């Protein structure tokens, strides 16, 4: 599809057997998801943006489906106000910017 | 152009007569630039990001050229970690997400 940017580019994703709404975010290197109790091992991490840093849990090789497009990669879980799909997964679904 | 996301979507912008590097950021509602001198009036504003809220100077109806495309709109200036081009200006240059 083609997504215009009049509104936030929110799409449904599927992760850990759950459906969620997430931002397609070209400004995020990595994917950051709202607090959820994923299984498996993880590593602590700190990520910074506007306002400072938040503490997140880094999970590797997590399967995510974005608009029926499957992807697998790193997912950061922490107290983010929004689910953020970053470039590490956007590349995998063939997402580009166009103007 | 068509911009892939294996790298950060950085582009050159012109604002206030000065060239700068900025990030095309579909996850940003607004355009937030690092501290700089801009001519004209401004008003204090607050914006929130992943780590909390910061105080910014809001400049309205500012000319800004992005990768050769002209836009005129709101620019927020403050202690952002990165110059970001948000949806308010991405729409003006005809930017969409495609996959
Ligand atoms: C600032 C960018 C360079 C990096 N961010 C990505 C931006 O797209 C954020 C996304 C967002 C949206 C809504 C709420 C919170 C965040 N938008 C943002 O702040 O927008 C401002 C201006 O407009 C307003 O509308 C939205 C909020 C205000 S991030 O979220 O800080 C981030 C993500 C991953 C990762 C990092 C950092 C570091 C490591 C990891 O890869």
């Amino acid at each position: 599809p083609q997504i215009t940017l009049w509104k936030r580019p929110l799409v449904t994703i599927k992760i850990g057997g759950q459906l969620k709404e997430a931002l397609l975010d070209t400004g995020a290197d990595d994917t950051v998801l709202e607090e959820m109790n994923l299984p498996g091992r993880w590593k602590p991490k700190m990520i910074g943006g506007i306002g400072g840093f938040i503490k997140v849990r880094q999970y590797d090789q997590i399967l995510i489906e974005i608009c029926g497009h499957k992807a697998i990669g790193t997912v950061l879980v922490g107290p983010t106000p929004v689910n953020i799909i970053g470039r590490n997964l956007l590349t995998q679904i063939g997402c580009t910017l166009n103007f």
